[PDB]
């Protein structure tokens, strides 16, 4: 069964066949759609089958599909399964793998750099130092002095779900949260419980504006351990805007990379609980959302307010005009810094070629509208009027619970 | 089977009930979610009827009683010989009303309750067609202050007797194709432009030509009228800060009139039933001057503002964005015209899902309609989760006519 898609500002239809590949459940049904829900030990049984489509998929894809060496390795799989419960990959399925999830990821804008992603195999790996130094490599690695590089490393496999190496930070790098006895919030509001938890764990915290967070790191299904990433390995870039001196006094700054650490990677059916994946950002990660939600640094008012902009209604624009000032400042500051970043017209064209090559080559590309969509000037990007069909493919990255609400404490 | 939904910026959660009452379908799987797709007999009509009828006579909180009942068989009386029936004009300004109230794409609900409905049942001729449009335009328009308005014609039979009113919106621009390979005025107009005149319109060949009514009645080919030009109320946008703007030659009518629609109630179903109510800024400032398959003026403007047009990265086009949309509001608020900006629109409609949570148990609701096409995350609507279901009474699209009608 094909499917169509109609982008509406250029008339170009695309058809859809990959979504039959789809297992997984969306969320939605024929009597309700939930396309704006943020969040809508496994048996010998069903892990060869997961196995199987798996290495059918990778086989097909070096176009060795029903070889002596697919058939083996299948035969191989099998047997681990039986004799041990659960299998491990080789180097070449696990770079596979991982390439794949980040392909197959419906909420990425990025995804035309796919195929260009550094992959660490950090299953050798048995504790939280040994966490630390993974950790840091990468971070260094991928940082590259602000020429930024993809990159994931990836630590080992669930076994039976006591024994799970996480990353307790949600990115490798954010800022301090602290929340005020009198209510306000000094740092990044959105990561004041972690915080809490840091500073009960033992992390002296310097209260400022940016403390960049200390690594909070569970190997084995240990209790996890603090370690301060060494600050000469991050890179930070002030803000300050090109016309606008004042901008600088406002005191921003924020860290050049973007390293989301508390996705669960599923590959061929196994579960990698820590496997942390960085980029480069899109301006308005920091420039609208980070900077001007209401529930993040919301620094909307004191910018209008030293733009001298109308302020007494809301019908003035006054928000929607310092909202696109910080986001030149943003894209300015790194770019006069050297640090990778991408504006939304860029990033959102770059996509939509990605998209269309996808769907000739592929069959489809799974895109999430919701989140693809720029949080500023939506239709004034291409994305906006194209159609998206969302589902979803494996191998893929997943949410998981927060460690501190399900890890057993020793 | 019941349904929570979360605000993300303030926390606040609340569960959904009135799904369960969906009957449509989404054109969404549990393999596939369609939520960004722009369009996904007697045994049959009794069912519909009741369906309607019972949530009418549970509302008005006679529910079960002798009167709901009497009203049950009489319908049921008629579909059985007339193989249709007739709504009540206390059923027909309901089901007005509650299509409205369900209508998930729709910014503006919080108003749904306040909707003059002109019953135009028994209008037989286009001639009669544009007389009720005209009474509309003036009653909605009304100055400058405007009011949300429905005009209902005759309801489909064997369907090879509808009525149609063939314009999308009542007011709209047309659209010319150039030598040049150009387009002058609106390009979404271009073939229905090209229809008007394959059937005697004189073009203006302007940017800005209203353009004239082709009025369906009774499945019968359909006629020409010119809206008096003293019913238009038309806004000529200019800048609070910005002199050179008027140069741009730029304007837009003050009512927005969606006329293609179809309203079904109780499975009765209206082919013409124009309605309309008052812009929000963005309508106009985003998607009619700056889509490029629009009016396309960003490049214009981003000129006379000298901006760095050289790469995407200074942010050109946005800074021209908010700039336009300034001017929409300010000019709509200079002449009273009645505007709403996204942010007062988008804080009502959180104030109005509330409202239908706490009174109605739900509120269907389509985000990537909800949203606005410009600072999206800065108004709260982004940062709420909204489930989408199809109720009935209900709006519908319908195929453009021209395609179906037979000359
Ligand atoms: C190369 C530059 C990249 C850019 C510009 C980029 C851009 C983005 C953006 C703007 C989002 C939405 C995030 C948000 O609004 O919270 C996103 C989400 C996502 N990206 Fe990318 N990305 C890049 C690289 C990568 C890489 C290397 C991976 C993994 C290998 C990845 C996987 C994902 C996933 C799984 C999501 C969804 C996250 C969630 O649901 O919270 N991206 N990306
Ligand atoms: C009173 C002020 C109103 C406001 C501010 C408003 C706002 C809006 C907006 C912004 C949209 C998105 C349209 C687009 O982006 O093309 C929309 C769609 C819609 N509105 Fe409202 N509206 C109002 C009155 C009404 C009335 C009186 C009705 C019906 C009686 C109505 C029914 C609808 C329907 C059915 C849609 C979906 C149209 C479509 O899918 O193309 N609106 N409205
Ligand atoms: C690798 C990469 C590159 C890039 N440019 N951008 C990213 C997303 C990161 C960075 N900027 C925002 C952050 N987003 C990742 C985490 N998002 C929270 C999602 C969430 C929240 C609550 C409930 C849910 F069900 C889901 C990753
Ligand atoms: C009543 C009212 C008030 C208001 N502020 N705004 C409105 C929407 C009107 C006006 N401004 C745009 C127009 N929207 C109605 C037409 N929308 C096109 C939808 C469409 C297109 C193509 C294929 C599809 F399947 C669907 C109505
Ligand atoms: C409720 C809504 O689904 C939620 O706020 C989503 C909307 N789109 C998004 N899009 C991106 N890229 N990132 C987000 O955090 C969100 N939030
Ligand atoms: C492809 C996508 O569904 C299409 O561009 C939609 C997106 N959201 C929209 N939202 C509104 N309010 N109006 C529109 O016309 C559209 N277009
Ligand atoms: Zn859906």
């Amino acid at each position: 069964r094909f499917l169509k898609v109609k982008n509406w500002e250029t008339d170009v239809v695309l058809t859809d066949t990959l979504h039959l590949k789809s297992t997984l459940e969306t969320g939605c049904t024929e009597h309700i759609c939930m396309g704006s829900i943020m969040l809508p030990v496994r048996t010998k049984d069903q892990l060869f089958p997961l196995a199987k489509e798996f290495l059918d998929q990778y086989y097909s894809s070096i176009k060795r599909f029903g070889s002596k060496a697919h058939m083996d390795r299948l035969e191989e799989v099998n047997k681990e399964i039986e004799s041990t419960s659960t299998y491990q990959l080789k180097d070449t399925e696990l770079i596979y793998g991982a390439k794949h999830a980040w392909r197959n990821a419906s909420r990425c804008v990025g995804r035309i750099q796919w195929s260009k992603l550094q992959v660490f195999d950090a299953r050798d790996c048995t504790t939280a130092h040994g966490m630390f130094n993974y950790i840091c490599n990468h971070v260094k690695y991928a940082t590259n002095k602000g020429n930024l590089r993809s990159a994931i490393t990836i630590f080992p496999q669930r076994t039976d779900g006591k024994h799970d190496f996480r990353v307790w930070n949600s990115q490798l790098i954010r800022y301090a949260g602290y929340k005020q006895p009198d209510g306000s919030t000094l740092g990044d509001p959105a990561n004041v419980q972690f915080t809490e938890i840091c500073i009960q764990q033992g992390w002296k915290a310097p209260r400022g504006r940016f403390d960049v967070l200390p690594l909070l790191l569970q190997a084995n299904g240990n209790d996890p351990e603090l370690f301060q990433i060494p600050p000469e390995l991050v890179l930070e870039v002030p803000i300050r805007h090109p016309k606008f001196d004042w901008f600088k006094d406002l005191g921003l700054k924020w860290y050049g990379l973007p390293a989301v650490s508390n996705m669960l990677l599923e590959i061929g059916g196994l579960e990698f609980s820590a496997c942390p994946f960085s980029g480069w950002y899109m301006g308005t990660e920091i420039g609208v959302r980070n900077y001007c939600d209401n529930s993040r640094y919301n620094i909307l008012e004191e910018v209008a307010k030293k733009m001298d902009l109308d302020m007494r209604k809301t019908s003035s624009l006054w928000k929607d005009q310092a909202l696109v000032e910080i986001n030149i400042a943003v894209l300015y500051s790194f770019q006069s810094d050297k640090v990778t970043i991408v504006d939304h017209h860029s990033a959102t064209e770059s996509f939509i070629k990605h998209m269309e090559n996808e769907y000739r080559c592929r069959g489809g590309c799974p895109a999430d509208w919701v989140w693809i969509v720029p949080p500023m000037s939506g239709s004034i990007t291409p994305v906006f009027h194209q159609e998206m069909l969302n589902y979803r493919l494996t191998p893929s990255f997943e949410y998981q619970p927060d460690p501190w609400n399900t890890h057993v404490w020793k």
